[PDB]
């Protein structure tokens, strides 16, 4: 019903969570009906689904402008790493590379103790007859559905015996649930293709030109979450349970799934389906193999601060492009008995040569193989997943596209798909460490500060064609590499303490006992029973084109993940959670990190229960936050803790929350909100004597959300590019009476000039011909999308600080006297407009203002 | 609740199906319930804590 | 219109018939529709020009 | 019509209502039914000529 | 200039597995046009 | 367009080869010529300016 | 002090015939606690 | 005062741990091997309780 115009028109209400949850629900409903996913080209629908763009119009104002020509244009934010660039496995030489990490994080996911609640189902005509067999004394009239017309089918009497023997609970209580496998499918697709903005390294300059078309499969025993597979025919599998119960028996049915010792019944006609290898995955533990880009030279690109696109990044030779598939670890079933039904004693395993099914064809012409060999990993079978296998993107996703097409149409309901989308949105994206730039303090307060010099943190760029921003002063050493590797976050802000490292000729992984989350297991009994047509199908359709296709679903989960990130950033600027509380040294710099985590988890736990509907501890935990280690020789930058956990720019946060930061909140004219701040020294001489305005309290913002809009554009200044001196320092400072040295500056989480140059294109494609130059460029500002300073510098203590004038001739209530940014969301992507800001002199005569004043 | 409404259901034994496994096999069998359901059967019958 | 009312029809999969070919074979199969119907399926679902 | 019933509903022995094996190598056995369900599904769903 | 690739329907079908994709791939092949043989001879 | 240039007071020398080196007034006149053209195109053509 | 015996669910099942008794036996084994793997790492 | 009291509780306890693989490592003490988990010398499925 509602549209983007209605959402952009309205702002926050005093109950935020009842407002934010409803807004996110409406945004998801809008994401459902958006087209542009079926008729469009293949690698344009994929790029629109997985790399959504958020339009916005920037602009800044000045005090005394005389014929100032500005450009009103539209940019497109986008955030999230689409892949990860590391050094290749055969580098050696122990030398830094321009954008090549020595290792990558591993967001390991455990097994949930909670079980997804199954919903009712109805039996097939054959299933109802099994129910009659189990419910009544035997009679020949009970056998009503079985037949022998079709040979070796799912409708004879031996299938009836199977159903009555190993699936009695499901005959008595027909029930199923499919959200775990759907979650794993969504995560697999998203991680293989890569969501986000196209940035594919720890440096904000290297991007990914487009979605890759060719992958390579790599095997690594040391750092693979592999699971064991056994292959049997139904006859041999049943025969192995005759002379007692062997150890690790999968014979008894399962109602609450347990990690190890699972089994699945696979009909012979469905083994050959391309969906079978992906169905054995998405329920097993992963990743059993690593997926790389075939070529990192024709896919990775470099973006300059001014918008110059250089295709071959300096060190293409010694770099690998890991997909997000390799940055995630999932725990599923560790041992699976694949039992094939409707198969004689010469089956022959179709996929991998040298693999023999127990009870099938033997090695050399023999029949009824008598060995139940256990295969470690899904790569030992399913020849498509062997080592060094080059696959096209269509020949790898197709089976997935098949699997999702069947379950969502024949096996699962819409509620399961919605729950799967909501759960998978929690692990959808990976964000790099948050960079910040402290502006310093005015020279007037040089003697009243502990943080005088400007500084920067986590500001890393690798482009060398254009001018490098002075804020970016990060050199990729081993210690800095590890410190930033321990700094990536998930949509809810959870870090990871598990890492991997593959170089020289050695692969080594450190997986901690603490996990970033947990996922439910898929009950393989439901899968097996559905796959033998024991349950009645939910729908008679054949295609999911008109209802919840894989690409639209994945687009929905990516949208929900970006919404989770934006709302988490908003909650960070609701509980006064500093950015530095999520760095590598978060556990030793200050003991207030736990206090901040308390309020942050209070916000998150209320959001998850009100919107997601799943157990909160499975999606967010403090286990990885509290298990920080700190590298060693990495020192914290001298920056006060005054900025929140901003991971996505301000326009995305305003889109997902309704925050308004237009030019109506910038004061130009003027009754007494001012206060004179007086300070004397030991000689009794006044040394400050400056006007100031009190920063608003969170209660005041709660009762009036325009106070937060006015707080922005009062402490916000455009970030300079060539010099480390801001135009806000010359006029204003932060005065905190409770501090020993009461003056400070502004922290301003800072993305990049290259990153924002990547925002110019409406679609995340950058090869050579895309024009990333700023619109109507004339002449040194890096754009401010940073969220205002926190209204409180303590998670629990409420105290009032001030914005204090620094020169003499600036009155803080007369409006800011620098380059003051303003933002808008904008639905319709318009073109560049050359506007002029002038003085009003009562003789202002322009043709447009004279003749185009009708409307 | 699944286990409770399961073991409370009326069956007809008959050696064709698995309900008869409480007779041909020890009464502590997990082929009608689950293994966890068989283990927690007394407490499923009387849920107290 | 034949293709549209075709792919919109309710089937029961079952490996006996060919409706099950969207499962046992890739979902871009032409054994239920025609080859042209499979190719123009997205545009048959949304006819615009 | 029996092939239509096969393609429209889950398998049951009552669905097989017209086939017979009285006449050998005729157009009325079950393999002809498989042929109709395999290579002529569109024309079963939309009988047209 | 732009690059053209001329095939027949039977030959174009055999390029892929057995059927041609609903969405044309990246590489030429950026666009695809289906012309009946009766319309090719038109001016 | 010529009439709008007269109405917006756009000199004829703002469209020569030296429109950018002569004097910044060219861009100041463009800042009104663009408004005139944008209004006309949004009111008549209906396409993006 | 008290005596502790640590197993896994699959290994604990294989001690007995095929399933574990509803009532724990006498000998250690005087008490039995079932912990999901996600709760073991808790403080 | 912890040292000044004496309580009588369970004397024998079986810690079971459900939902774990055969390579499970006890995360609280080095040299402690879970029955059915990781063995002493990198082994799997430890056989002693």
């Amino acid at each position: 019903i509602k549209t983007l115009y209605n959402y952009y028109s309205e702002g926050p209400s005093t109950p935020i969570m009842p407002h934010l949850v409803n807004r996110l629900r409406g945004l998801d409903a809008l994401a459902k009906i958006d087209a542009t996913l079926t008729k469009v080209d293949m690698n344009a629908a994929y790029i629109f689904a997985l790399r959504p763009t958020f339009p916005y119009s920037y602009g800044y104002k000045q005090r005394f402008s005389n014929r100032r020509l500005t450009t009103s244009a539209v940019c497109y934010a986008r955030t999230g790493l689409s892949s990860f660039l590391t050094v290749n496995k055969t580098y050696t030489s122990n030398s830094p590379l321009k954008g090549g990490s020595r290792g990558w994080p591993i967001f390991n996911v455990g097994v949930s103790p909670h079980v997804a609640e199954p919903h009712m189902r109805t039996l097939s005509p054959i299933g109802l007859e099994v129910f009659s067999q189990n419910l009544a004394t035997f009679s020949k009239t009970l056998l009503t559905a079985s037949s022998k017309v079709f040979t070796q089918s799912l409708y004879t009497a031996d299938i009836l015996s199977i159903f009555g023997e190993v699936f009695l609970p499901h005959v008595m209580q027909p029930v199923s649930n499919y959200t775990p496998i759907l979650v794993r499918a969504l995560l697999a697709l998203i991680h293989i293709l890569g969501p986000g903005s196209g940035n594919c390294s720890l440096s904000s300059s290297i991007f990914e030109s487009s979605i890759p078309q060719f992958f390579t499969v790599s095997h690594s025993t040391n750092m693979s979450n592999r699971t064991r597979y056994c292959l049997h025919t139904w006859s041999a599998y049943k025969d192995m349970f005759r002379n007692g119960i062997p150890p690790q028996s999968t014979l008894p049915p399962t109602l609450a799934p347990e990690g190890s010792s699972a089994r699945v019944l696979i009909p012979a006609a469905l083994v050959t389906s391309p969906m079978f290898p992906w169905l054995l995955a998405l329920v097993s533990s992963g990743p059993q193999f690593f997926l790389y880009s075939k070529d990192a030279s024709i896919n990775t690109v470099d973006i300059g601060s001014r918008g110059r696109i250089t295709s071959p990044i300096p060190d293409v030779a010694n770099l690998d492009l890991h997909r997000l598939w390799n940055l995630f670890r999932f725990d599923g079933h560790r041992y699976i008995d694949v039992v094939i039904v409707g198969v004689d004693r010469d089956y022959v395993w179709p996929y991998q040569n040298g693999v023999y099914v127990h009870g099938g064809k033997g090695p050399n012409g023999t029949d009824n193989y008598g060995n139940a060999d256990v295969h470690d990993g899904i790569g030992t079978i399913f020849s498509s997943f062997n080592d060094n296998v080059n696959v096209q993107t269509s020949d790898l996703i197709l089976g997935l596209l098949t699997l999702w097409n069947h379950i969502t149409t024949t096996y699962a309901t819409e509620e399961e798909v919605t729950m799967a989308i909501k759960i998978a949105a929690a692990f959808a994206l990976v964000y790099p460490v948050q960079p910040i730039v402290y502006s310093g303090c005015p020279r007037a307060f040089q003697s009243h500060t502990s943080y005088y010099q400007p500084s920067s943190e986590n500001c890393y760029t690798t482009d060398t064609a254009e001018v490098k921003s002075t804020w970016d002063t990060v050199e990729l050493s081993v210690q800095v590499n590890n410190a930033m590797v321990l700094g990536m976050t998930l949509p809810f802000g959870q870090p990871t303490v598990s890492s991997a490292q593959w170089f020289n000729n050695i692969d080594k992984a450190e997986i901690s006992m603490f996990k970033v989350g947990n996922l439910p297991l898929q009950n393989l009994d439901y899968l097996s029973l559905d796959m033998m047509e024991f349950y009645a199908p939910t729908t008679g359709q054949l295609y999911d084109i008109r209802s919840d296709n894989l690409i639209l679903s994945a687009h929905r989960t990516v949208n929900l993940g970006i919404g989770y990130t934006a709302l988490a950033d908003f909650f960070a600027y609701l509980a006064s959670v500093p950015a530095q509380s999520f760095y590598h040294d978060r556990m030793v710099t200050s003991p207030i990190s736990k206090q901040t985590y308390s309020v942050y988890e209070r916000f998150i736990e209320r959001f998850v229960d009100d919107f997601v509907g799943w157990d909160r501890c499975d999606l967010f935990n403090l286990d990885t936050l509290l298990a920080a280690k700190r590298i060693a020789g990495v020192a914290s930058s001298p920056i006060p803790w005054h900025c929140s956990l901003q991971r996505c720019p301000l326009p995305i946060i305003m889109h997902y929350t309704g925050l308004h930061f237009g030019q109506e909140h910038i004061t130009v004219r003027d009754v007494e909100g001012l206060q004179q701040i007086v300070m004397r020294n030991d000689q009794g001489k006044i040394v400050v004597d400056a006007l100031g305005t009190a920063a608003p309290s969170r209660l005041a913002v709660k009762l009036d959300w325009s106070r937060l809009s006015a707080w922005y554009s009062d402490t916000t200044c455009a970030i300079p590019l060539s010099d480390r001196v801001m135009e806000i320092i010359n006029y204003a400072a932060i005065w905190d009476p409770t501090q020993e040295r009461r003056a400070t500056g502004f922290v301003y989480t800072y993305f990049s000039p290259n990153f924002l140059s990547s925002f110019n294109a409406s679609e995340p494609i950058f090869n050579t011909s895309i024009n990333l130059t700023p619109p109507y460029d004339d002449t040194t500002v890096i754009q401010n999308l940073s969220m205002p300073q926190m209204l409180s510098f303590d998670p629990y203590y409420e105290s009032t600080f001030y914005v204090v004038s620094a020169d003499n001739e600036w009155i803080p209530t007369s409006g800011p006297a620098w380059k003051v940014p303003y933002l808008e969301n904008v639905v319709k992507r318009s073109g560049r407009r050359l506007l002029a800001e002038l003085r009003i002199a009562s003789n202002n005569g322009s043709g447009d203002r004279t003749f185009l004043d009708d409307v």
